[PDB]
């Protein structure tokens, strides 16, 4: 046996497995229980903690993925399968991973946790992507990651019953920060500093974690990477997910809150999923059917009200987009899209998109929309038609929520760090019109181009490094930049007076200024006065 | 006659005329002022559609101005020039239906080309009598025949009791009308071509052009159209039946006149004239800028619909219109009526004056439709800035006024079968008193387009009148050919005409010719597109 694969947590003894990274060595250990498995009578219930076991567990693999929705858009293609679940689809899938240097950190190390996206109804931490094997290595860094119940299983909710209360998928995601608290220092951790980072659904529910007092204790620092807590999508009504939840038990043969429930834990899994899509209430992207619930509990109001009136003052946040947000979208659910042509669209098929791409949106609200994205000198251009519905999805959902957020945490104390990731990836399998689209900076960030095999060119392998060292240093510091580097150009802190942001690409740092800033005041100061109004 | 110079006794409908040789700078040129169009407009004439000049005996004196028009005076800034130089510079009376005629010397031998322009003011002031109107310079060096008439303005030329027979409305335009009748029947007398007949104007001299356009019995009097920084469409050239009825009640009760309206117009033409002007400005709806009280009013006679409705369904196919805007037409209208401005100080303004600005600039706009403004032109990088709100706020103006109504109207007319050429007039003038920061202000290229730079005695650099010999030929060989292009000169930077598809329009500065597209295409959008249903929905 290698005593630095040997662990002793709360819960027990563990056994990792040493790990090739290209600079050396990393001790995993993957498939740790952090809850008793959330199936059966559990089933919509808020985790409990796992039982101690006897013996050494085997963490040497990644465990089941939670219960969820398999894309079969283009099947075998390398672009969507990426996303896809890698491991045993199973109910009982609350466990987590953690990958240190090899050997074990000699001082308490900075600890990252990554909360994975897929629009709170898909997703893995086991994914190639969100490998931390390279952070480990390289950088020194204690990475964690954990699954987290998605679609009905994690965010079915009858607000104000007991059974299916609501944000069980975020309080696995708590439990997991809890654990990391209990258990980070076995393995080198520091737990006096830990960063959430997380992307598109992840840095939603990394932002709802600022907005939740309970999860306030568990972490230090935050990285939301193309997705916020306020917005279209992140979260629903009570109402809303009444709707929703009433409207699945109906489709799936369930006729009292403890009644509709109780048959609801009766269905097959697969049952539940075969009809989670069927509840949305109009034709629309960027939708999904259960997502976090304002429940007056763990979001004691709504983001919106909380992110205006919170006090951010001891709070470091790094947040950003991708260049492209809303391009891959388009080709699940716009007509006239495809991965497989140039999707040159119509003037006809631009209005038909936007009703689709802003499903809550009136007439006039539509027309508004079409009227700021229309180029008035190409007003026909199919080119100029399907770039501005990519960015209609992209800014109504990502680029301009995450403005919003970025206003109101500086002005309420926060220390701030805003970018654009704006390269894509030499290896990208989707077409060039989707230009770099959301979820294509996770890789970079965790250095995936280091590993010569995967066949990045030599100025990725130069660019992720780079990368890793902001977000690093972030966790560290609460500041991206290098106390080393007595060089140029800094990354500036985003304030509400300069909006300052960099520009994250093969070049050397640019510092730009205001994010969209009149598109989005269109849409953060404008479009709700008119949805308001009338 | 006898002793006379031959080459100024020339006859016309109504009788013998004797004009007056003047100095041009490279020459004579022979000058007709004041010869009468229309019986005077006076006692129970007042509100009532002009009648022809009954002809007179012996030979009339035509060699200096006639009267202004009844008018407001301008006293915002007295013995300034900037203003005083709009300021009528002749008597004002009622009995001011007279026109101008300046010809070369001697007159042409061929019929030449001919030119009349219509005076703007906001339909409530100017005179064909200025200094800036001035047909010496394009006669003397463009041989061109051009004509200036006074037409009616403010009550006299546009009080309405829409449906009566006493006071109809749009009598200001008629007296223009009846000047264009008079050019195709007496122009050929002074050897200008009555088949070769351009309209050109500036702001409400622009819309009056436009109107001709829009209204039947005008569109055989002429053939070419300039409209320089003003159109029939927009938030200020018309009013409704309704709202000119609304008006005319209004200032009839201010001067004492009780309301039927045969008893209402009888009453209101025993009033003297000055009491009519010294309540004119009483009966705006609301505080605003860039809107006058008596406008053409939409009578389903001289227009027949609305000129939005007009421009949208006609048929322009045989019509050559040049158009045009200067680089900063709200900025002098500011100084008018929005707190925070004057012509003496920088006028950097803050947001709460930028917001109290845009109610006063856009009057007939909603909360939301105001909060569209707002939130359009604000630079949201430095969204408190004075210089930037102070900027945001002459654009607002310009182009809710002039720039999208002319974008709207060179779009209209270019789709439905008309050769649009469009501008974009930028050079400020080296003379120029105005403060800075009103860059090149509404009003400010009639000197060049006139070419009052060639006079040396005025001051103007050596640039400005090679600048203004360009213009003039733009003018001209538009007048002469409907294309502004020199034919000879092909090197030169071509203007091309302005289509819906390229939307190309030419900058007119110190530089030669420089080929833009879409004119403020973005704004104008939001303008002409958008807001419209922001009042057709909430
Ligand atoms: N079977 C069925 C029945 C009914 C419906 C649907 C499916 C679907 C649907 C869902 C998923 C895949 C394909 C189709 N939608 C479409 C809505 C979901 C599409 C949004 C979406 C799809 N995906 C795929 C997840 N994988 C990705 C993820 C990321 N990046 C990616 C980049 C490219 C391609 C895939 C990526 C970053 C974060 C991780 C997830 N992520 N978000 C509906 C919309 C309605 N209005 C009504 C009914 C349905
Ligand atoms: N006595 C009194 C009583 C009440 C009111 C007013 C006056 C006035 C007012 C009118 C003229 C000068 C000073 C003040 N306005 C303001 C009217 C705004 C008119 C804007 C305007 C002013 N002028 C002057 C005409 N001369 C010019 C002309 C042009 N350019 C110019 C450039 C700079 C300066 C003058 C120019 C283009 C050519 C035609 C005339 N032309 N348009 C009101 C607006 C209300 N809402 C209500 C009440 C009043
Ligand atoms: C792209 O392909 C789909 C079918 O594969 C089709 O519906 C769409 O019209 C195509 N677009 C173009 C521009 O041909
Ligand atoms: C890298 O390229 C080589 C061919 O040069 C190929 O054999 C290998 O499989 C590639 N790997 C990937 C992951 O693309
Ligand atoms: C300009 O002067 C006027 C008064 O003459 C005043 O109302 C305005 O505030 C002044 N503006 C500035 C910028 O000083
Ligand atoms: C022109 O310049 C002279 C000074 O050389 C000056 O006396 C005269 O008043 C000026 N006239 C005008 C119209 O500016």
């Amino acid at each position: 046996e290698d005593p630095q694969l040997l662990v002793r947590v709360r819960g027990g003894q563990l056994r990792g497995i040493r790990l090739k990274a290209p600079g050396g060595p990393v001790s995993a250990f993957l498939g740790i229980p952090f809850a008793e498995p959330p199936v059966g009578s559990r089933r919509f219930m808020p985790p409990e903690p796992k039982r101690p076991w006897s013996g050494v567990l085997d963490a040497t693999t990644f465990q089941n993925v939670c219960y969820q929705y398999v894309d079969t858009l283009y099947p075998g293609f390398e672009g969507t399968e990426m996303w896809n679940p890698n491991r045993e689809l199973s109910e009982d899938c609350l466990y987590l991973n953690v990958w240190t240097p090899y050997p074990r950190p000699a001082s308490p190390t900075p600890v990252l946790i990554w909360i994975y996206g897929g629009g709170f109804y898909s997703g893995a931490a086991s994914l190639d992507v969100y490998d931390g094997r390279f952070l480990a290595q390289v950088e020194g860094a204690v990475l964690v990651s954990m699954n987290y119940r998605v679609g009905t299983f994690g965010f079915l909710a009858l607000p104000g019953s007991r059974e299916a209360p609501g944000n069980v998928g975020l309080l696995d995601q708590r439990l997991a920060l809890q654990w990391v608290q209990e258990n980070i220092a076995a393995f080198g951790g520091d737990p006096m500093s830990v960063t959430l980072f997380g992307e598109s659904a992840g840095a939603a529910s990394v932002g709802m974690h600022i907005l939740s007092l309970p999860s306030r204790s568990l972490f230090h620092r935050a990285v939301l990477q193309s997705g916020t807590p306020n917005g279209p999508w992140a979260t629903v009504s009570a109402g809303e997910a009444r709707r929703r939840a009433t409207l699945l038990a109906r489709l799936v043969g369930c006729p009292n809150d403890t009644e509709l429930i109780a048959c609801l834990r009766t269905r097959p899994a697969q049952d539940l999923v075969d009809h989670e899509w069927h509840v949305l209430p109009q034709e629309s992207i960027f939708r999904f059917s259960f997502v976090p619930v304002v429940d007056g509990d763990f979001l004691s109001d709504t983001p919106e009200a909380l992110i205006n009136t919170g006090d951010f003052q001891d709070l470091q946040v790094l947040v950003g987009v991708v260049k492209d947000e809303g391009s891959y979208f388009l080709v699940y659910g716009v007509p006239g899209f495809s991965k497989d042509n140039e999707s040159l669209i119509s003037r006809a098929q631009f209005l038909a998109g936007v009703r689709i791409g802003v499903p809550q949106a009136s007439d006039l609200a539509a027309e508004a929309v079409v009227l700021h994205y229309t180029d008035w000198l190409h007003p026909e251009d199919p080119t100029h038609l399907r770039d501005a519905m990519s960015a209609v999805v992209g800014d109504h959902n990502v680029v301009c929520p995450v403005a919003q957020l970025a206003g109101r945490l500086a002005a309420q104390g926060a220390r701030v760090y805003a970018y654009i990731f704006e390269h894509r990836a030499s290896t990208l399998t989707w077409p060039l019109w989707m230009g770099v689209p959301h979820g294509y900076e996770i890789e970079f960030i965790f250095g995936l181009p280091l590993d010569p095999s995967l066949n990045y060119t030599t100025e990725e392998r130069i660019f992720a490094q780079r990368l890793m060292k902001y977000w690093t240093n972030f966790a560290r510091t609460g500041d991206p930049n290098d106390p080393r580097d007595s060089k140029s150009p800094q990354w500036p802190p985003y304030t509400t007076a300069a909006q300052q942001y960099v520009s994250l690409n093969l070049k050397p740092l640019e510092v730009r200024r205001g994010l969209r800033a009149q598109t989005c005041a269109f849409w953060n100061r404008f479009l709700p006065k008119l949805l308001s109004a009338t």
